[PDB]
């Protein structure tokens, strides 16, 4: 029934009572664990949905069972039945939305999750009103280099008609161009959506950091290109503290991650566009990115610059080389001040946050797989503290791409 | 599709259906509302799990429906009937504790399942003939430094009768002292045994690296102590190809990895003490043994060494010099001649084994959080391929301790 969580580095252990407000069903059963799964494959339904998360909201604010509690009900009640379906009230988004990333399991900067700048954006018309306030989250959340965490909120989906969304994975994105040999200049995952952007009119640059543009989706129309005004989106050339000719392979990042193809889903209603950005943690950066071979696969030739032997797998040239990228971008953003978190700090932090949360609300979804980085992994306190992985409501989900 | 788990590899992007896991006939930890994947620890039903294995047996010698196996499967109802329990034939055995290798999901030297040398211990005795029969197999295994792998398989279970056990976790483990101080001397995942066997009569040494006595238990007898001769317990001193200073730490680690309190469960039959060995990935020794701060916990001393800033954790510090401490201990059996692999040879031989097992049983039962290595993990292939963890037999499980 309930669970038990240990942690093996320190002999503690808690109970998760938590996992038993989840209404949402995972991948696993009793017969075989499938946790490492990137991902799946009525009135009624919304209207208890709907009860629950204005329940949530009112205890959020410790006023359950007062008046302003009964009449909100009643006026839920009363607007699906008419309408099949109703509308939050901004606070009410605002709180779902500071929800939906608290609840969130793959995210290990949960932290922060009260700290949330949230843009109410559900007055938007046209692909031209979300490519403005598209501008305005980017100039706030980025903020000179001092990075606030936002989320703007587009209309919710419709059952009588299509969904606004924006077909990018991220606000901010390298192209990626394929070649006539069959190889990629640019960023490999980006590959299909630059294509797109072409096909549907953009003239491509060809270089290895060219940021992409956006087609934004408004219902029921073909999607629209905008290019980001080039000074809202600041980047971070590499350096490294030691190593002279890091510089001279040209790399760079952007700052801000704002995943922006997730819907989010608040009181059983979906929100179809609703980016949101925090700031990186190193390793996203310096090891997937930069080091993953289905990404810019740098490694073999940073580790040819530091001239390590590439012959044999036992002289570590990968793990060498991909502990000086990381400690690169560290360096170059700490220097640019532009905010990051590295992989010791964020972990120590999380610590905290499941510490938090245990006291609070008698558990933590979290899923191990992803909030253990990907180098380094033992030498992290998360590495060795037992989770528990369940779908909390309100949430981010997955969704099909528009095309 | 199929409507078997779809199983991604996210570096090439392909796909496998896992039909294995349908062979499942035991549950585990995980239910559709919640993931319990990351946890550490979790006479009729005799006879049908006894046919399973039959079964199983005559599969892989190819005679499935013919006059010997079922005469066989005929043969050990009437031994189950007459006498509660029943026997393993020799090649049964044989096939049974390489079953149980192979459907172990958190071993990534799978690729080896095929060569494993299985010493037949069923007429055991006393702990003096299980002490002889120890040290044989340490002997083989050992093999100068050319490591074997095999299992030596004492008596099973019996009705209302003592079991044979090993108390020890592990053939060859390093003492553990508690100091008066607070601290500890030696490896403090051994604190207990190291007690026990004090308890039981052992004279304490006073070192980092002393190692064990064995606590071995005949049948419904206090367990008898047996020191290993130190001619058969094969160490190798740890020194750094290119660190002068290192072979200074006088580190050192035994050169046989040597499972022993696991019970190895065949059709139904249950091995209480059945030690298995192998020889140890890089990682085991270098990052978890000498880096966890539960453990020798090393990683402070050799940063200073380095002299690294300890005192920030985005100077990465740790990551240097745990990657040092690896190739420390690669180099130093490499020297030695002693067999050791890396994480980026094993991990590879480990997509090799998946790609095996697809073709011969549609599946492989895998335990990520515990095949990717705990440096490194996204480097190594096997963090990018999905995995089913489910529980197959024979098995190897956990099991009480016996005191
Ligand atoms: C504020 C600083 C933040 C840090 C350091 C951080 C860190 C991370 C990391 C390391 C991941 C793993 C992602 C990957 O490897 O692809 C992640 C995932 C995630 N984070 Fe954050 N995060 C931050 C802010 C936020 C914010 C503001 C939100 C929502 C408003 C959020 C929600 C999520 C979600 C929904 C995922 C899941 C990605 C997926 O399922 O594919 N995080 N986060
Ligand atoms: C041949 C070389 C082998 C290598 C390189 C190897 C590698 C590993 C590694 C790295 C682990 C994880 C250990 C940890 O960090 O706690 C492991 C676990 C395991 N291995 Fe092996 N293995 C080998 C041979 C064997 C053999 C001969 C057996 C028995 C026949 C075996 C059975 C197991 C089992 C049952 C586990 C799970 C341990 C647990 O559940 O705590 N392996 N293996
Ligand atoms: C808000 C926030 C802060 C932060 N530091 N980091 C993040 C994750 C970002 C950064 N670094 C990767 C990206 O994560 C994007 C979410 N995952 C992407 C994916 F891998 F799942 C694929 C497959 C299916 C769905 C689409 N893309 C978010
Ligand atoms: C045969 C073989 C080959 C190889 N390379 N490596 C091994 C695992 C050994 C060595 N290095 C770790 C140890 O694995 C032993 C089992 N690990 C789990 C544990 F240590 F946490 C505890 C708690 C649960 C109960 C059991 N023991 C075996
Ligand atoms: C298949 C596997 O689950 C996949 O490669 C995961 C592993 N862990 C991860 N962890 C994080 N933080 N981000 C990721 O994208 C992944 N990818
Ligand atoms: C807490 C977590 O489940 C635990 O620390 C696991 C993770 N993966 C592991 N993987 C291996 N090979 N060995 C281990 O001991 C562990 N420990
Ligand atoms: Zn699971």
């Amino acid at each position: 029934k309930f669970p038990r969580v240990k942690n093996w580095e320190l002999g503690s252990i808690t109970y998760d009572t938590l996992c038993a407000q989840s209404q949402q069903d995972g991948p696993c059963t009793p017969r075989r664990c499938l946790g490492s799964l990137v991902l799946p494959r009525p009135a009624e339904q919304l209207l208890s949905q709907a009860r629950d998360f204005i329940n949530q909201y009112y205890s959020s604010i410790k006023r359950s069972g007062s008046q302003a509690h009964e009449e909100r009900l009643q006026e839920v009640e009363a607007e699906v039945a008419s309408t099949g379906t109703y509308h939050l009230r901004e606070s009410e988004l605002v709180f779902g939305a500071k929800q939906a990333w608290r609840n969130a399991p793959r995210c290990v900067g949960r932290i922060q999750w009260g700290k949330l700048q949230v843009f109410d954006a559900r007055d938007c018309s046209s692909a031209q009103e979300m490519f403005t306030y598209i501008c305005n989250h980017i100039k706030y959340a980025t903020n000179r280099g001092n990075l606030r965490s936002a989320i703007t909120v587009f209309p919710q989906r419709a059952p009588g008609r299509g969904d606004f969304r924006i077909w990018n994975s991220q606000l901010v994105r390298y192209a990626g161009y394929r070649q006539q040999d069959g190889s990629v200049r640019g960023d490999p995952a980006n590959v299909e959506i630059t294509e797109l952007c072409i096909q549907h009119g953009w003239t491509p640059g060809n270089g290895r950091f060219d940021v992409l543009p956006l087609l934004l989706q408004a219902p029921d129309e073909a999607p629209e290109l905008f290019v980001l005004p080039p000074e809202l989106v600041l980047e971070v050339p590499l350096e490294h503290p030691t190593l002279e000719w890091f510089a001279a392979l040209g790399l760079r990042w952007y700052a801000l991650p704002a995943v922006s193809n997730m819907l989010l889903e608040i009181g059983g209603l979906e929100f179809s566009a609703a980016p949101f950005s925090g700031w990186y943690m190193s390793t996203e950066i310096g090891t997937r990115n930069l080091c993953d071979p289905h990404r810019y696969n740098i490694l073999e030739d940073v580790a040819v610059c530091m001239d390590l032997d590439t012959r044999t797998t036992s002289s570590l040239w990968k793990d060498k080389a991909a502990v000086e990228i990381n400690l690169a971008v560290l360096h170059s953003f700490q220097l640019a001040k532009v905010t990051i978190v590295d992989h010791h700090a964020a972990t120590v932090s999380f610590m905290k946050h499941l510490d938090n949360e245990q006291k609070a609300r008698g558990g933590c979804p979290a899923d191990w797989a992803w909030i253990v980085p990907p180098i380094s992994g033992s030498l992290t306190p998360v590495f060795h503290q037992e989770m528990v992985n369940y779908i909390l409501s309100p949430a981010f989900r997955y969704q099909p791409d528009p095309w």
